[PDB]
């Protein structure tokens, strides 16, 4: 059945890290990185996409910018407008500012998006090893995080129900030889790839759901 790890950055699916700077437009991040998946499985090309067109644009569906957002109303928007643009073509400042969406510049679409089970990691496991990266929403509001450098982070602390930050879970995995021992989730974030280990951070896996990284888990359907 399931594989006893995944890397989807191996395989071309995954964009290098990017950085949201001083604008709370993580979810922003979350969704272009799930959608940039998702594209790079159905057509083969891995086409970086703007996160400035979602802080912008995506006001109408319920996201509010530089102050917060979620991955599901992203994907409910590109939906609805028909496209999403290049991040070459609508490059990112972190600001808000006024929708500039230009259809003739969209490089992606969507029809809607997938939920994984709430506070269900086996379902996480499953949704990442057979679709590609997750938008996934986490308890990120602590120093341990702020400061994470490597191993898999650990923070009792956590909550896996008030969660405060969007990233994407790209694989996961293990240490040791035991493929069941000391599992971990790949997460790419979106604060520089000087930020933890090369921009990613290993989040403790199926440690009751430690963060909350499978309860409110999506990925857009391409
Ligand atoms: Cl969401």
């Amino acid at each position: 059945d399931l594989p006893k790890s995944v890397d989807w950055r191996k395989k071309g699916y995954v964009t290098p890290v990017k950085n949201q700077k001083q604008c709370g437009s993580a979810w922003a991040f979350s969704a272009t990185g799930a959608l940039e998946g998702q594209m790079f499985r159905k057509t083969g090309k891995l086409v970086s996409l703007s996160e400035q067109n979602l802080v912008d644009c995506s006001r109408p569906q319920g996201n509010q910018g530089c102050n917060g957002g979620f991955m599901a109303r992203a994907f409910q928007y590109v939906k609805e407008n028909g496209g999403l643009d290049s991040e070459e073509s609508y490059p990112y400042v972190a600001v808000d500012e006024i929708c500039k969406y230009r259809p003739e510049n969209s490089v992606a679409q969507d029809t809607g998006f997938t939920v994984v089970a709430p506070g269900k990691e086996k379902a996480l496991m499953k949704a990442v090893a057979t679709v590609g990266p997750i938008s996934v929403a986490m308890d990120a509001g602590h120093s341990s995080f702020q400061f994470y450098k490597s191993g898999i982070y650990f923070e009792p602390d956590c909550s896996s129900k008030n969660l405060d930050h969007g990233v994407l879970v790209v694989g996961y995995g293990f240490e040791g030889a035991n493929s069941q021992n000391s599992k971990y989730w790949l997460v790419k974030n979106s604060w520089g790839p000087e930020w933890g280990s090369n921009g990613y951070v290993k989040i403790a896996k199926d440690k009751n759901n430690h963060c909350g990284i499978a309860t409110a888990a999506s990925y857009p359907n391409v």
